[PDB]
């Protein structure tokens, strides 16, 4: 139905481990910008600077897909990510959506 035509413009800084995504969530505090983070941590999409671009509903893995509909729109210089990490089966991921449908 309706739900499935929703959509997302997602980025994400993917890591196995929870050290290493706690490390990347710091550079994020210190005011990194998102896409030198997911170049310097993310073990996804690291030469797109975390970008998956669209993704439908259905599309994302569970506890990803329920954290980026949860997201408003932000940009990189105003950031709005998930705090904490989202665990998934891929590993510990932060998320910022940077367009919606
Ligand atoms: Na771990
Ligand atoms: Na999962």
């Amino acid at each position: 139905g309706p739900m499935g035509s929703n959509a997302v413009k997602v980025r994400h800084i993917l890591c196995e481990k929870h050290g290493k995504i706690m490390e990347a969530m710091e550079k994020l505090k210190s005011g990194m910008r998102f896409n030198e983070v997911a170049a310097q941590y993310s073990e996804d999409k690291a030469r797109q600077g975390g970008d998956l671009g669209w993704m439908t509903r259905g599309s994302m893995v569970g506890p990803f897909q329920e954290a980026a509909f949860a997201l408003p729109v932000s940009g990189m210089d105003k950031p709005v990510f998930t705090d904490p990490p989202v665990k998934t089966k891929f590993g510990y991921h932060i998320i910022m959506v940077e367009g919606r449908k």
